[PDB]
């Protein structure tokens, strides 16, 4: 009885009104326009949509987990805006209308990245309840959040794309997708209330269906700046590609093993359906 | 006696030593060379100096507030990264050296400064020892830095000054002046005196003097200099002269008087500075 799509659309659309209450209009407006503008751009949201399942798994309700969930979506909002800067990537167009520089400039551009970056912390921080969440868990979670996006995760991967075998890739992959949906699940199980064993087996779990959608896409490009010449199937050829995908699918199903049986169904269609797209 | 000098020389060379600590060089290495660039190029340091002051003042202990002032200082030293970028005021030159993105791409500029703002928030939360600092207090501390960091502070101030738009008529823009200057610059100073008092065991209402004080001190900075520079946008062409004289020194007692109530011998630094501050030449 349980429909992956309708979870995915009444859980998208949440977080969505979340974000527009979370950053109205007002003050000084171009900066509010502009970080409006592309977060409040739709998307799978497949973040946010993570940090809720982590936090519901592991007991605690959708509502708990909403602030930790935007923060990880404007975390990654801020990383996109920065990426189609000129300085690198130089894209003018995302989903088919034109990117955050191209409609304010440049200058807007890079502030409205510095204060979606900031103010994901203000929320994670100030909006979290209190009344729900220990202060030890929301330092724990800022803790997280931080070393996520930092030399050790989404910004390590971002400047390594920029400059020959398998580690490089990997480390690429590693930084780049899997450190900010680390975080999620991550986050979502901490506020939670989850203990330190099922925070490490969500963390495991993240790590792997970050690699994957990687992997399966790199796959699908073949069966129809560094990392676009730079792909699985180059390096491990096209069967191995595949073998690995299935390796990281099942690793990923493994880790849901051991909470019981109602809140994993969740988890388990997403890791599905990210490996058997076609 | 006290000396003022003494005291901000080895408080910056202090700070100095903490900040190498905690940005070393690992991999990948041209982000860490990127950072460590713009952080430990010295400078005056006066708002990490002003963090352990105030924590300090409160009751608290030296070593409490350092990963507090290594985060402030980080945040500034990120603003000053994107501050040099060409699309936005372009600089080829900081300080004597050059500029962070003249040395290293564009690029590594702007994710230096990401991955500097991300670490101001790592290392205040991590890096905070659990059993002098509870953990209410670093939950509040992430908030006024966060705060002092977005919208309500620093990047409000940096995009109405490049961006639109201001009157400057006399004595019309007054309130436009105030503006750039609460979030440019004072922002940041009341956050790192809040920080401060918040880490040292500070009272509610200690915090809230420190965080006039802090206030007092940042439009001061600006007054004065604007002053002596007279010897597009400035208080003797908008206010002064003589009502910016005025307002300086309006501006210093008021910071004097924030800190009566304190034991008279843990604020002698916080008054230097405040007299030092106010009287150039």
């Amino acid at each position: 009885s349980f429909d992956f799509m309708s979870y995915i659309i009444t859980k998208a659309e949440l977080v969505n009104k979340a974000l527009d209450s979370a950053v109205p209009l007002r003050e000084p407006l171009k900066i509010h326009e502009a970080m409006r503008y592309s977060l409040l751009a739709g998307g799978k949201r497949v973040r946010p949509v993570l940090c809720i399942a982590a936090c519901e798994l592991v007991g605690g309700e959708e509502s708990t987990a909403m602030p930790a969930a935007c923060a990880v979506e404007m975390i990654h909002t801020m990383s996109l805006i920065h990426d189609d800067l000129p300085c690198m990537d130089n894209d003018d167009l995302r989903r088919g209308k034109p990117t955050n520089h191209k409609v304010f400039g440049e200058d807007v551009a890079v502030l409205a990245g510095d204060a979606l970056l900031s103010f994901a912390f203000e929320h994670l921080a100030s909006a979290t309840s209190s009344d729900v969440v220990s202060p030890v868990r929301v330092v724990r979670a800022v803790g997280e959040l931080a070393k996520a996006i930092g030399t050790e995760g989404l910004v390590a991967g971002q400047v390594v794309d920029i400059s020959v075998g398998l580690e490089h890739l990997e480390f690429i992959h590693l930084h780049k997708t899997a450190a900010l949906l680390e975080a999620s699940a991550v986050l979502g199980a901490i506020v939670g209330g989850g203990s330190d064993d099922e925070i490490e087996r969500l963390r495991k779990f993240a790590r792997c269906i970050g690699l994957l959608f990687q992997v399966v896409d790199d796959i699908l490009d073949v069966t129809k700046l560094i990392a676009d010449k730079l792909t699985y199937p180059k390096i491990m050829g096209l069967e191995k590609s595949r073998e690995f995908a299935e390796k990281l699918n099942r690793e990923a199903r493994d880790q849901l093993l051991g909470f019981d049986s109602d809140k994993v169904a969740p988890l388990l269609a997403l890791a599905n359906y990210i490996a058997y797209r076609q």
